[PDB]
C-alpha cells in the first residue's frame, strides 16, 4: 500500500502541491522538495529547483536519511516516540557530517522542538554546506503523509532567515494539507 513508492496517496500530494511549490521557491529563493517515507528513508518524489546556478539539485528518487535531513525529520516529528524507537532500532543513527544527530535523546529533543514550531531545521547534518528547512504534510485524519522542504547553500539560507523561512515552509505545508483534503 502506502509502502509502495508509487502509492496513489503520494501522487495525490504531488498533484495538488504544484502551485504551492512554485510560491515557496519564489519566496525562499531555494530548491523546493517533496518527500515521502519509504524503506525507512525519505525519498524525493517532487522537486522544483530555484533559478540560481548554485543550489541544491539532488535528483528525484534520491534516498535521504530520516534522522539527518530536514525532509526526513519532518516525516519523523509527528510520530509517536514508540514508532520513532522502532524506526531507529532498524536504521541506526549513521553519522553523515560532524554535526549529525547520532544520539536518540538529542534527536528526540530536536523533533520535539520541530513539533512545537511546525517546522524542522537541518543545518549541515546531512551534507556539509546544505541547510534544509521542512514541515509535515498531513491527511484528513491528522497523520503525516509527506514533507515539503526548501534546501540550499548554508551561506544563502543563513541562520537569521530560519524563523521567517520556517514559518513560510510551515504555512506552505499547511496549504498543501488543505488542498489535499479537497474532493475535486
Amino acid at each position: 500500500g502506502r509502502e509502495n513508492l508509487y502509492f496513489q496517496g503520494h501522487m495525490d500530494v504531488l498533484s495538488v502541491a504544484g502551485p504551492f511549490m512554485r510560491r515557496l521557491m519564489l519566496l525562499s529563493g531555494e530548491t523546493v522538495n517533496v518527500a515521502i517515507r519509504n524503506g525507512n528513508e525519505a525519498v524525493l518524489i517532487g522537486q522544483l529547483e530555484c533559478k540560481s546556478m548554485v543550489r541544491m539539485c539532488a535528483p528525484l528518487g534520491s534516498r535521504l536519511p530520516l534522522h539527518a535531513s530536514g525532509a526526513g525529520k519532518a516525516l519523523l516529528y509527528p510520530l509517536a516516540e514508540e514508532e520513532l524507537m522502532s524506526i531507529i532500532l532498524q536504521t541506526g543513527l549513521q553519522q553523515f557530517t560532524p554535526t549529525t544527530l547520532v544520539d536518540m535523546p538529542t534527536l528526540l529533543k530536536d523533533l520535539e522542538q520541530a513539533r512545537e514550531l511546525g517546522y524542522t531545521v537541518d543545518k549541515e547534518e546531512h551534507v556539509v554546506g546544505l541547510n534544509c528547512i521542512a514541515s509535515a504534510i498531513y491527511d484528513d485524519v491528522g497523520s503525516v503523509v509527506a514533507a515539503i522542504s526548501i534546501s540550499g547553500p548554508s551561506s544563502r539560507l543563513t541562520e537569521d532567515r530560519f524563523v521567517s523561512q520556517g514559518e513560510l515552509v510551515r504555512d506552505t505545508a499547511r496549504d498543501i494539507s488543505t488542498a489535499l483534503g479537497l474532493k475535486a
